[PDB]
């Protein structure tokens, strides 16, 4: 009875979807290529240059010339092209839906006497070379040495130990991010301002900054001098 | 003296480089812009109307159009997402050469029995919540204190951890593992007749496959059923 209505839809449920997928995934490469295009277009036109005449002789041409006809191996190029810019937004979209997450670990190490929970020394102190990154502590040192050591606590983790580590590389770079942290702190209204400032605008200060290239290369070697 | 010199020089090399550097950083917007260009010379993208008629008259070639003429706050625009494209491709290029060495840190948490320790376990974890999912290894059992569980793997791909961990939810992927692995079973020269028998013979594969595309979904469904 319903039993068997709740069977076929399951199954017609799924079909819909499937095709709605389908319908979906197509445009994904077809929908890129349409907007990749009007931006190449919006300062451009909507005609295949490279649409022959041998077959046809019908202009609808434009972007997805004629399939076989006109431009083939073009059109399958900007395929495969969509294809890797999905695959890399696919890639991208992975590690977005990984984000904190809350079981991903950095798994990372520093120095310091901190602990989460009270934890006993014992006279913790078999060090070496290189203490960041150290062996794995699961005591793995000339003794067992009565150790513990870190978890995978919660934040951004990965990203902020990974930051943290590379942060030695360039210390200037640690200098500034105090400067992008309180750039951070601004309210709501102020990525508003930012994008309005940033529309257009652009141009200008670009043209500007251009005779400071050079003037940037001379300021960067008198602070690499001191 | 020499020193005199030694320490001058430094100076002029970091200029040298600092040129380099912005040359191919210019280049690289240019790069982008020539290579989709060719994307569209494909069908031969020999006119742009960016560079229209207004305060010069002279049609500018058909890619760069006019710097400030006419059509350029679209020419600026191109630049900005060929800006964007090149940092999100050095940020994958970036994190892609991070995980070669294995330095990396790939600390894993999946159920499982395999043991190599020195006299381990007889206590163990006895969990009955949680499933089998394992929390950060500081003691992950609600009630563990000589708990340890293992450490980061020298195979560099350290995002192994999670794609055979968070592969439990797809297990068919886990079934096309195997036809994956024989695959990639090959030798170096199978690659170079994939890559020759993908070229120009994809169209008609496609053309094919177009029409099993509804087929496949009733597969699909009846596997489901299955």
């Amino acid at each position: 009875m319903e039993n068997i209505t709740s069977g076929f839809l399951g199954p017609l449920l799924v079909l819909q979807a499937g095709f709605f997928l389908l319908t979906r995934i197509l445009t994904i490469p077809q929908s890129l290529d349409s907007w990749w295009t009007s931006l190449n277009f919006l300062g451009g036109t909507t005609v295949c240059l490279g649409q022959n005449s041998q077959s046809p002789i019908s202009n609808h041409s434009p972007t997805s010339c004629p399939p076989t006809c006109p431009g083939y191996r073009w059109m399958c190029l900007r395929r495969f092209i969509i294809f890797l810019f999905i695959l890399l937004l696919c890639l991208i979209f992975l590690l977005v839906l990984l984000d904190y997450q809350g079981m991903l670990p950095v798994c990372p190490l520093i120095p310091g006497s901190s602990t989460t929970s009270t934890g006993p020394c014992r006279t913790c102190t078999t060090p070496a070379q290189g203490t960041s990154m150290y062996p794995s502590c699961c005591c793995t040192k000339p003794s067992d040495g009565n150790c513990t050591c870190i978890p995978i606590p919660s934040s951004w983790a990965f990203g902020k130990f990974l930051w943290e580590w590379a942060s030695a590389r360039f210390s200037w770079l640690s200098l500034l991010v105090p400067f992008v942290q309180w750039f951070v702190g601004l309210s709501p209204t102020v990525w508003l301002s930012v994008i309005w400032m940033m529309w257009y605008w652009g141009p200008s200060l670009y043209s500007i900054l251009s005779p400071f290239l050079p003037l940037l290369p001379i300021f960067f070697c008198l602070w690499v001098y001191i």
